[PDB]
């Protein structure tokens, strides 16, 4: 994964978009970086993580189920994680 990704600039769509208000956000158009950063903190916040099992995020009764379309993944598979977010937003140019 290049550096350059996280200054991709985003418009996330509903979905995405309300669950980056829960934490915070307050903007239509985001970096990746922030994007990221307040997916970490959802995830954290709702004790979706740890480090004792097997570095697997659980979504199955979640919201962020909903946006991925998976009921868990690795935080590991950082090209799958690219992929799932940017189903749910459009790129700024
Ligand atoms: C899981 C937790 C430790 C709480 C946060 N991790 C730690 C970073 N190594 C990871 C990450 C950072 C940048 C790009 C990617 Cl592809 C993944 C990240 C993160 O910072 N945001 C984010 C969002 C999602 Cl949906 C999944 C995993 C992450």
């Amino acid at each position: 994964i290049p550096a350059s990704e996280q200054e991709t600039l985003v418009r996330p769509k509903p979905l995405l978009l309300k669950l980056l208000k829960s934490v915070g956000a307050q903007k239509d158009t985001y970096t990746m970086k922030e994007v990221l950063f307040y997916l970490g903190q959802y995830i954290m916040t709702k004790r979706l993580y740890d480090e004792k099992q097997q570095h697997i995020v659980y979504c199955s009764n979640d919201l962020l189920g909903d946006l991925f379309g998976v009921p868990s993944f690795s935080v590991k598979e950082h090209r799958k994680i690219y992929t799932m977010i940017y189903r749910n937003l459009v790129v700024v140019n």
